[PDB]
C-alpha cells in the first residue's frame, strides 16, 4: 500500500449540499469521474488526485488550502479562496479581486501558486473541507495526465500552457495557465462532527471567520496541520533540503558550544541542568562542570509549563517553557520568523521543517522575563597560530582572544571570528533567538587568559 486506492470509499455527506441526491455509495474513481476528469487506465506516476493523509504529511509543504463559496455553478460567479489569503471572483460569462472569466483567473492560479511553492515544493497538495463547488470548479484551472518534466529543467512539471503546448515546474512557467496534476486531500473524510469553524475554533483563536473562501480555506489548513503536527506527531518523517538547512544546523551547534562554554567560565556554575533533546549530547565535553541531563521532547501544542517539568545554570536549547527560570541560557525558535523552513501553523505558532516537522508554540515576549538578550561575542582559548583566504586587519570589542587582549587579533582569530560571525548572523536569521541570565557579562572572559 504506497498510494490512496481509486477504489477506496469517499464519504460524500459533506457534498450534498451543493450537489443533492448525490448517492451515499461512492469511490474515488466515480468521484474523479463526476469532477470531468479522465484517468484513461493509466500507469504513469500519477493514480489518484487524492492522496493518504500519510502522504500528505510528507508533502506539508506543497499543502494550500482551498474553498470555492458560491458567491451567487454554470449561473453563478464563484469565491475562490486560498490559504495565501487571496480571494478570486470568478464569472462563468484578505486579497479580494474583481469578477473575471475563467481564462484570466487561471492564469492568476498559476502565478500564485508557482510564486508561494517554487521554493518549498515539487507540487501542491490542495487541502480541502469538501462542500462540493471547490471539486467541481477544478476542471477550470486543472489538467491530468502521465507525470512529465519541466520544458526548461529536470523538475518535474506542475503547470500546463493551452498557448506553447509545454509543460513547466513551478520555477518556469511565468505565462502558464493551467495547473498540471496537482494533489488533493479532503480533511472532512477524516471523522469530524460539525462545521469547519467549530473544529477549527476548538484548537485555534487567530484564525477568524471573516465570512470569506480564503477565511475558510486557511482555517482548512489550519485544522490540517493542528491534526498532524499538534496533536499527532512523527519524528521518523525526513524532509528534503530545500535551503540552508545543513548551513543552520551546523551554526546551531557551533553557537550553542560557544554560549554554553563561555557562560561556564565566567561564571563557573558548579552545576549545568540540561533540559530538553532525550539523545542530547554534553555541547562543551571539556568542561568541569556537573552535566544533569533531563528529558523532555518538543512541545507542539502549548509551551510546557515551568512548573509542571521538575543552583547552578539551566540550559533550554529549543526546550519552549512558559517562563524561563532566571538561572538559564535560552535557545527559542522564533515563530513569527519569514522563511522557506517555517510554514504558518496552528494557534499562533509555526511548522518549522528542518530534516524533521517541528510544529513551535508561538513566540512569546513574556517567557523571557527573567533573562536578557544574549549579545554576540566570539570566545576563544586557542593558541594563536595560522596553520594552512585572503586578509583585512580585524578590529572588535566582541573578539574575546588573548591577541585582542594583546592590543592586534592573529590572523587564525580574524578568519574564526568571521566563520562564527557568519554561522551566529545565518542561526539568528533562521529565526532563532538567544537569551541569558542577567549576570552574564563578556568581561568576565578576559581574566581566563593570566
Ligand atoms: C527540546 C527538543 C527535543 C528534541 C529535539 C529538539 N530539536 C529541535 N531542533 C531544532 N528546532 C527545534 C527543535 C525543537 N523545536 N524547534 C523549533 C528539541
Ligand atoms: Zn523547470
Ligand atoms: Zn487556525
Ligand atoms: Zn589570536
Amino acid at each position: 500500500p504506497t498510494h490512496l486506492s481509486v477504489d477506496t470509499k469517499f464519504k460524500t455527506e459533506g457534498l450534498c449540499v451543493d450537489i443533492p441526491g448525490i448517492p451515499k455509495d461512492m469511490t474515488y474513481r466515480r468521484l474523479i469521474s463526476m469532477m470531468g476528469f479522465k484517468m484513461n487506465y493509466q500507469v504513469n506516476g500519477y493514480p489518484n488526485m487524492f492522496i493518504t493523509r500519510e502522504e500528505a504529511i510528507r508533502h506539508v509543504r506543497a499543502w494550500i488550502g482551498f474553498d470555492v463559496e458560491g458567491c451567487h455553478g454554470t449561473n453563478l460567479p464563484l469565491q475562490l479562496g486560498f490559504s495565501t489569503g487571496v480571494n478570486l471572483v470568478a464569472v462563468p460569462t484578505p486579497l479580494m479581486y474583481k469578477g473575471l472569466p475563467w481564462n484570466v483567473v487561471r492564469i492568476k492560479i498559476v502565478q500564485m501558486l508557482s510564486d508561494t511553492l517554487k521554493n518549498l515544493s515539487d507540487r501542491v497538495v490542495f487541502v480541502l473541507w469538501a462542500h462540493g463547488f471547490e471539486l467541481t470548479s477544478m476542471k477550470y484551472f486543472v489538467k491530468i495526465g502521465p507525470e512529465r518534466t519541466c520544458c526548461l529543467c529536470d523538475r518535474r512539471a506542475t503547470c500546463f500552457s493551452t498557448a506553447s503546448d509545454t509543460y513547466a515546474c513551478w520555477h518556469h512557467s511565468i505565462g502558464f495557465d493551467y495547473v498540471y496534476n496537482p494533489f488533493m486531500i479532503d480533511v472532512q473524510q477524516w471523522g469530524f462532527t460539525g462545521n469547519l469553524q467549530s473544529n477549527h475554533d476548538l484548537y485555534c483563536q487567530v484564525h477568524g471567520n471573516a465570512h470569506v473562501a480564503s477565511c475558510d480555506a486557511i482555517m482548512t489548513r489550519c485544522l490540517a496541520v493542528h491534526e498532524c503536527f499538534v496533536k499527532r506527531v512523527d519524528w521518523t518523517i525526513e524532509y528534503p533540503i530545500i535551503g540552508d538547512e545543513l548551513k543552520i544546523n551546523a551554526a546551531c551547534r557551533k553557537v550553542q558550544h560557544m554560549v554554553v562554554k563561555a557562560a561556564l567560565l565566567a561564571d563557573k556554575f558548579p552545576v549545568l541542568h540540561d533540559i530538553g533533546n532525550p539523545k542530547a549530547i554534553k555541547c562543551v565535553p571539556q568542561a568541569d562542570v556537573e552535566w544533569k541531563f533531563y528529558d523532555a521532547q518538543p512541545c507542539s501544542d502549548k509551551a510546557y509549563k515551568i512548573e509542571e517539568l521538575f543552583d547552578g545554570v539551566c540550559l533550554f536549547w529549543n526546550c519552549n517553557v512558559d517562563r524561563y527560570p532566571a538561572n538559564s541560557i535560552v535557545c527559542r525558535f522564533d515563530t513569527r520568523v519569514l522563511s522557506n523552513l517555517n510554514l504558518p501553523g496552528c494557534d499562533g505558532g509555526s511548522l518549522y521543517v528542518n530534516k524533521h516537522a517541528f510544529h513551535t508554540p508561538a513566540f512569546d515576549k513574556s517567557a523571557f522575563v527573567n533573562l536578557k538578550q544574549l549579545p554576540f561575542f566570539y570566545y576563544s582559548d586557542s593558541p594563536c597560530e595560522s596553520h594552512g583566504i585572503d586578509y583585512v586587519p580585524l578590529k572588535s570589542a566582541t573578539c574575546i582572544t588573548r591577541c585582542n587582549l594583546g592590543g592586534a587579533v592573529c590572523r587564525h582569530h580574524a578568519n574564526e571570528y568571521r566563520l562564527y560571525l557568519d554561522a551566529y548572523n545565518m542561526m539568528i536569521s533562521a529565526g532563532f533567538s538567544l537569551w541569558v541570565y542577567k549576570q552574564f557579562d563578556t568581561y568576565n572572559l578576559w581574566n581566563t587568559f593570566t
